[PDB]
């Protein structure tokens, strides 16, 4: 279970690479699936210091464009850098000109990164690259063309935006961002944006808030990553990594410089009505711990199953995520690791009819989970997880199901990364009730973020594949490839290898065609 | 996973039984290993009813010492009352005249339970069958006769003890109950009985307090079940399940009235080092739970392992161990644990040495752990727990190992009864390190505590058998028999089949012969 990593090649996941002017023919191993049409498309740091300045953290190197095409068992593979502010200013200056998220740039108002380099999602008939800014960048899924910049703040009252918005079957987009809402307050404000409709103008500037969750602290926001949605309610996640604005209105400083624990807190969870566009008073209450992503939420009778990918801590999570300690060598890159918050997966249960004669007891009355919601006297519900996968600072992470037919709603199966002290090295299958496993890795192998394909005619759950794209350098060896298993017990059907190497890429999608 | 019992067998182990006058020769099926050579001795109510007055809680009936023997293959089995002033009283006066834990007696001083229903230990060359009381009661291991009733409080300043005391190999016992230890304020006592020295005396007249833990709150000691013992460190765990002292001296009530939830406090973690008998500093905190037994305890490099069976929640579960509860239909029986906390075996990790340049980081450092300990400005550690075991409503208590040879020590193994909505209906085997289960049941049988007893010549930790007591009613049936499963793999190796009913017993021990 304990694998180990002495040659280091993981460092290759946070080298620099050069973009190309063409798609290049990928070499196929195995047998690539004759459905499977359509384009994978990833973001990521693909440039990683700018001349001589260099990025230092993880979240900071210019993003990259990534595209594998599937066609009648061939496949491509493309990347261009996104043409954003940050890139462009960049390649101009010959230096680094917009501070990222912990590389402040040395030397009209505060220029906000547009560094696309997380995640892409459709709105309408468009696609976004994004980070977590108030600004989006559209690109051009085919040719992999940087459109234009988006700045959300001429459409809707936020600060920023995560990179997961929620996306249902008919297109509607769902989004979390903080602002400056009420009366001397800071809240955070959920934005919806439609479908396209008759008159075919652009879904965003039809964007409105749908609803504003209160914040625990009147002047410091949570850290948000990512949200629930479910057909009828909404589900937000308030961690003790909190954002001081005071300190970042008064510088030059980075933003991971703003960032602080509040260590009496703990977890605050809430919940909206979707449909009713109304926030929900119950005052569910838990231990500390990081999120980043949501796997799924989903209603069951009168509750709120909530499946997180959590770090047991409130330390921020991000403090271990500089390049300087992801390119160490393996054995100080586990003692870096020692003292970092636990990663494990947990299940809550919501209980959304709160009645005042259970005061004391334990409401969850489900007959099939060991989560807890106990009603306090102050009216506060303090809630215990169901621990769904736990393993010694090994992270079931970077979750994914299958969306389209099962986000939002009852579920069995989770794909993961799983980080071995933060260094990605396999991919992993979560039963969430029977929490059986399968995994996938191969020495000195180095994947992505699985993303879930379905045959386009099933009927169950796991019918379909999971790809990855892979980076495997080492003597006699391609040094990258995509990777194709079976998402029934992730055994490998094919791989595609490409003779140049991948930086690492946190998120993206399957674009069917 | 869920198995049912329409049939309520298991109303059995609460149906009054009468004693026996000699020792009954059991029918064995399989074959007791022969190195088997000794008495199997527990404790358990026997008459739930003194005439028309009922008891009404299941620690209320009046004890029964039972016994089954071994030797050379063959099996008997025999039981008595022990003659403690509860029984004996009741006997002459024909009605309930002691109060028991949940049921008051009707009309100075304080007249206390000394019903020893709860288990049975050696101090010395005497074995004592106990409760919770300052009152032990010594018994003849042999003839299971009642010696006499000593009283704790002529020996030492404490107004209860556990059932739990823990035994060194030398014979020394430790044991904790609370007292009105300073200057008007609430304490725990740890008591230290030595073992049988040259001039022959009483071991008891020899007791002395070690070292004492403070309280919580000032006048509310916290109902203590067991604790945690190493060669090292004493580790004691409060919950908010308190005691309310001035209740009870107001009090005519019963015990289970002077019981109330703490909703703030959570659980506070105390530990002692147990030679230099000094109380350690270090503020260890978690979340709420009920819990009654440890598992087992042992140092790891600068670490206190401390594994134990919890209940999520601060509703006292005793509350739901009334005899009419239990005694109900099966659909019943599991509609009235609907809102009860949810039992969980959970390890904790304490570290010993408190940095302050660590504050804010998660302080266990150890490779094989997902526990976590987080050192706050306060000076508190809040704790995670590593799960090891977790089913719905589906209980793993009643613990046992090894004791003997890796008590306090670092071991890998532990067995249980299964509890199915309270109700006794398997028997379990667990690997603390790997999380592997194995299990016995069979259909409408309904087992006891297992009891570890190791092969002469072992060489691995669970070399041996476990022995249950187990209650099998039915057409065409044994209604009870003792169990005998192979440690291993908990597979059947014997059982021995008498033809009287027996009802409900708690705890014991194997006094090899
Ligand atoms: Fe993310
Ligand atoms: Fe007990």
């Amino acid at each position: 279970s304990q694998v180990e990593h002495p040659a280091g090649g993981y460092k290759k996941l946070f080298e620099t690479v050069e973009e190309l002017s063409s798609p290049l023919t990928a070499h196929v191993t195995g047998r690539i699936p004759l459905w499977l049409t359509g384009s994978l498309l990833r973001c990521g740091p693909g440039l990683f210091e700018v001349g001589s300045e260099p990025f230092y953290h993880l979240f900071d190197g210019q993003a990259l464009l990534h595209k594998f095409d599937f066609k009648e068992g061939h496949v491509t593979y493309h990347r261009r850098f996104i043409r954003t502010d940050a890139y462009v200013r960049a390649m101009t200056e010959k230096r680094i000109v917009i501070t990222e998220f912990g590389t402040c740039a040395f030397p009209r108002g505060v220029e906000v990164t547009d560094n696309a380099l997380v995640n892409i999602y459709p709105v309408g008939e468009d696609y976004y690259a994004c980070t977590e800014t108030n600004f989006i960048t559209k690109v051009n899924p085919e040719t992999l063309e940087t459109i234009k910049q988006v700045d959300l703040c001429n459409y809707v009252s936020v600060n920023g935006a995560t990179a997961h918005p929620h996306i249902e079957n008919d297109g509607t987009v769902y989004n979390i961002g903080n602002c400056f809402g009420k009366n001397f307050s800071i809240a955070y404000n959920i934005v919806k944006i439609p479908p396209l409709q008759a008159d075919k103008e652009d879904p965003i500037s039809k964007s409105e808030i749908v609803v504003q969750f209160p914040c625990s602290d009147r002047f410091k926001p949570s850290y948000v990553h990512s949200f629930g949605l479910t057909p009828n309610y909404i589900v937000f996640v308030e961690t003790p990594v909190k954002i001081n604005l005071f300190k970042f209105l008064s510088s030059g400083a980075n933003y991971m410089d703003c960032f602080e624990s509040n260590e009496t807190m703990g977890v605050w969870l809430h919940i909206a009505d979707k449909k009713r566009k109304k926030y929900i008073n119950n005052k569910y209450r838990t231990s500390p711990f990081n999120l980043f992503h949501h796997i799924n939420t989903y209603e069951d009778h009168e509750f709120l199953i909530v499946d997180l990918c959590c770090w047991k801590g409130f330390e921020f999570v991000y403090n271990y995520l500089y390049l300087a300690n992801l390119r160490e060598n393996w054995e100080e890159v586990k003692k870096n690791a020692r003292k970092a918050p636990q990663p494990e997966v947990r299940r809550y249960v919501l209980p959304l009819n709160i009645d005042k004669a259970d005061t004391g007891k334990n409401l969850v009355t489900l007959p099939n989970t060991t989560a807890t919601a106990i009603l306090c006297s102050d009216e506060t519900i303090w809630l215990e997880p169901e621990v769904l996968f736990s393993g010694p600072r090994q992270a079931f992470e970077f979750p994914q199901i299958n969306y389209q037919k099962y986000g939002g709603k009852p579920y069995t199966y989770a794909y993961g990364l799983g980080l071995n002290h933060f260094v990605p090295d396999r991919l992993c299958k979560l039963n969430v009730k029977t929490k059986e496993t399968w995994v996938w890795q191969e020495p000195d192998s180095y994947p992505s973020e699985p993303i879930f394909v379905s045959h386009p005619d099933a009927l169950e759950e796991d019918d379909g594949v999971v790809l990855s794209v892979v980076v495997s350098p080492g003597a006699g060896q391609k040094p990258a490839y995509l990777l194709i298993l079976n998402a029934k017990d992730l055994s490998e059907v094919a791989r595609a290898e490409v003779e140049i190497n991948i930086p690492v890429t946190f998120h993206g999608l399957f674009k069917k065609s």
